[PDB]
């Protein structure tokens, strides 16, 4: 309520069926913890590394198969004055695993329809933490090593205010526009 | 009520099924008490050692398997003026184990959506105390020995107020920014 | 009501099932009364010896196994102006044993979320009295002997008021900060 | 009501099941009346001998086994302006034996949470009278003989008022602080 | 109502089951009427002989066994301005025998919690009259003979008013304090 | 109502089951009419002979056995300004026999709790009249003969008013205090 925002077989909207009920079979366990490739790990200019969410979708499709998993809304979409959030639960093999809250930033009104799906992706990115997918992105050892061998730190001219900000970028990518 | 905050098969939201019902089988007991490696134990600058929560998730996945455990909300998310908390219960093998209260600190409004998941991690970190995972982090002998052989104590320039604060840091990591 | 505070299969919240129903099997009786090691018994600076609660959790895990026991809330969390308390019951092998009241001290508002779990630990520490775990900590003979052979009494400079207070400390530990 | 205080399978809170129903088997009768050792009987400075309640718990665990007995609340906790009391019933082998009223003294508000468990111990100490445990503590012959051969009577400087009070103490223990 | 006081399987609180239903077996009859030893019969300074209630508990445990008997409340505890009383019924072998009213004297408010159990003992002392336990204490022949061969009559200095009162005391005990 | 007082399987409080239903077996008839010994018959100073009620309890225990009989309340305890009375029924072998009204004299308020049991004894003394126990105490021939051969008549100094009253006393007992 304190948030400055307003709402916009198995009843998966409210059911808790299968939560931590039985583990999955072997090869699902093997390919859910497959080590992440270094080349497809990106990083914000502010210095935070991440993995594209399409790669999470690809990993989930490889582990469970198409149609073997899905995302279900768990609460009404709450739109704050500067961001949009929603609760999403991850279902795999007819079995609930986790529920997370996804967020997305919008800067104009015409942008809420586009943003309200991005937060969904965010929620999935969060729910996969339960599955162990992309664990190395949250390991400080991996973050430090990756930032010291596969990323560089360069000044850039932030175009909106004509400032010089020291940003992080991969050694093969180029600068993109919130900056230069 | 005194807190300066406001709310934001088996009905796991309120059910107490399986609480302390039967113990788990042998190898779960063995790998739940696997001694923690010294290199992946971090420490605040204020002098409190801890383990990253992703390592708790990894240990839980190794012991129970993916999909064999989960976290369930137990109460409405109570957001105080300077922090966000929520009650979370840990379910493993279709059997409730413990319920804890997780907390997270936020400094801006746009930060409640991000913080409300961090406290979840905190809750898991707390619930694992029942399983015996990471017991050595709460043993004063281990804390003292680890701080005297695998951590050093150095002055740092706290950038916000240009002060010199004596902080704790590991012997291989570098200083990160709430400070220098 | 006189307390200056406000509230914040088997329904274990109110059920009394199994209370003193049948005793446990032999090796549980043997390892529940295993003599406590002298080296891991700590003591306040004020002169009261105790055992870390993580060691109680370890003993309970050794006796009953992971998932074989748990703590259940028994009443609403009552937060007094300077402390937080709650009633907790101990369940082992699907059988209630005892219910105790745990307390914890907090000095700031942001500290109630952290304190409300500590009291839980306290409650467990109390409930284990029924199991006979850590009996020697309440034996005056053991207290006196331990304080005369494994603890020393030294002046310390209490930093807040620059006073000299005679405090108790183990013969190998060092002084920690509420004092020097 | 005249007390200057305020409230703070089988429904054991109100049930009377098993009260005086059948006696226990032989070795329970033997070890419930095991003569108490003289060395572990303490005495107040005012001249009243007693046994530590942890020894009552140890005797109950030896006679019935861990989990074979318990204490159940029988009434709401009534807190008087200078003390806290509650009714507690003792259950052994799924069979009610007795109900007593336990009391505890508190001198500050922050002390009710700590005191409300001590009275519980008191209640147990009282309920064991039905089992015959510690009968010699209520035998005037035993009290007189123990006070004339295993206790001495010495002046002590009561620190609060700098008075000299003649107190009772065992021949091997030392003076503790409500006094010197 | 005229009393200057206020209230503070089988429903034994109100049931009359087994009252005078069948007699007990032989050895119970033998050991319930076992002649009382002369040495453990005490006497008030005012000249009234009695037996300690712990000896009644011991006799009941010897006759019926631990857990074979109990005391049940029969009415609300009525506290008069200078005393506390309550009705208690004695149950043995799942069979009600008698109900009596026990009384206890208190001189301060903090003393009602302690006194409300003493009256219970009194009630038991009274109920045993039905069983024939301690009959000789109510035989004027036994009282007279015991007072003329095993008790003496001596002046004592009653300390509160510095008076000389002629009191009764056993030939081996010493004077206790309501007096000297 | 005219009395200047106020109230203070088989529902034996109101049931009339077994009243005069079948007689008892032979040896009960023999030992219920066993002639009373002359030495244990006492007498008031006013000239009325009686038998101690403990002897009635002993006779009832000898005839029916412990647990084979009991006393049940039949009405609320009516306390008059100078005495206390209550109705009591006698049950033997699960069979009601008679209901009588017992009385007791009290001289102070603190004495109602003690007196309210004495009247019970009185009631039993009365109910035994139905069984024929102590018939000779109500035979004028026995009273006259006993008073002329086993009792004497002597002046005594009644201490309260320093009067000389001619009282009855046995030939071996001594004077007791309502008098000298």
């Amino acid at each position: 309520s304190k948030l400055g925002g307003t709402p916009l077989d198995i009843d998966w909207y409210t059911s808790w069926y299968g939560l931590g009920m039985k583990p999955f079979e072997a090869k699902v366990q093997k390919d859910l913890i497959e080590p992440l490739d270094p080349k497809d790990i990106e990083i914000k200019p502010d210095g935070l590394i991440y993995l594209p969410e399409i790669k999470y979708r690809r990993i989930l499709n490889k582990a469970f198969g198409a149609g073997g998993w899905g995302l279900v809304p768990r609460s009404q979409t709450i739109v704050t004055s500067k961001l949009v959030t929603r609760e999403y639960g991850l279902i795999c093999h007819g079995q609930l695993i986790s529920v997370a809250r996804g967020e997305q930033d919008y800067f104009n009104e015409a942008g809420i329809p586009t943003a309200t799906e991005g937060c969904k992706s965010n929620a999935l990115m969060r729910c996969c933490k339960d599955l162990g997918v992309g664990s190395e992105l949250w390991d400080p050892v991996f973050i430090k090593k990756f930032k010291v061998d596969h990323c560089t730190e360069k000044f850039v001219e932030h175009v909106t205010t004509k400032r010089k900000k020291k940003i992080w970028l991969r050694k093969d990518r180029q600068v993109e526009y919130p900056y230069k």
